[PDB]
């Protein structure tokens, strides 16, 4: 997350830590949000790899005991399928993964609530993106779990030529775009959380961002939009 601030470390408890095994340790690759208590919904490109994953659930600062963690390993990974990882601009970015284990929940352990199916939101919707990407473009990965308040941008005007052109769907959500916040690498897989209604919901999975960089002016950071795929959420739930 780019020009974002530390998150409180109880404030986005269904946000997890998506990593994977390198030698003797774990690295973060990406989020994602706890739906399930052993599933978690994350971009499909970011699971792209034949690696073993695990997932941090409670988890805080990357690099420091927090007193909260609970690690699970990842059992199956269920991808859209119709996901292409050389497009990622077609859309279908996100993933299912069972957990080996069901998480115990408590103040930092909690269920992401999805939106009601084919829900948009309004133009400048209030969201923030959380992770620990890349605090700056080709930068480093943050140890704190960010936030970033990023309004989204609305089909039309990020579907228009200053920005996104063709390269969004319909399927996608987009937010930010002021050149000095947005997501970046590591935070794929994660949560856009949006005030609707007074609770907060997670509307979007973080797919991408510019070539260019992350904070790209009129290049907002683009998700999955989560209200496309809640048939595809419950239909793979229920058969796993
Ligand atoms: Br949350
Ligand atoms: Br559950
Ligand atoms: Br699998
Ligand atoms: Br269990
Ligand atoms: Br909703
Ligand atoms: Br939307
Ligand atoms: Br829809
Ligand atoms: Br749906
Ligand atoms: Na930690
Ligand atoms: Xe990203």
């Amino acid at each position: 997350v780019v020009g974002g601030t530390e998150a409180q470390r109880n404030s986005w408890p269904s946000q997890i830590s998506l990593q994977y095994r390198s030698g003797s340790s774990w690295a973060h690759t990406c989020g994602g949000t706890l739906i399930r208590q052993n599933w978690v919904m994350t971009a499909a490109h970011c699971v792209d790899r034949e690696l073993t994953f695990r997932v941090v659930v409670g988890e805080h600062n990357l690099n420091q005991n927090d007193g909260t963690e609970q690690y699970v390993g990842v059992q199956k990974i269920v991808v859209h399928p119709y996901w292409n990882t050389d497009d990622v601009a077609a859309g279908y970015d996100i993933a299912l993964l069972r957990l080996a284990q069901s998480v115990t929940l408590n103040s930092y352990v909690q269920l992401g609530v999805l939106p009601r199916a084919g829900t948009i939101l309004a133009n400048n919707s209030p969201c923030y993106i959380t992770g620990w990407g890349l605090t700056r473009t080709n930068g480093q990965l943050a140890q704190t779990l960010q936030q970033a308040y990023l309004p989204t941008v609305d089909y039309a005007i990020c579907s228009s030529s200053s920005y996104w052109g063709s390269t969004v769907k319909n399927s996608m959500v987009c937010a930010g775009g002021d050149g000095v916040r947005s997501g970046c690498q590591g935070d794929s897989g994660g949560p856009l959380h949006c005030l609707v209604n007074g609770q907060y919901a997670v509307h979007g999975v973080t797919s991408f961002v510019s070539r260019l960089g992350c904070n790209v002016t009129r290049k907002p950071t683009v998700f999955t939009r989560v209200s496309a795929y809640i048939s595809w959420i419950n239909n793979v739930i229920a058969s796993n």
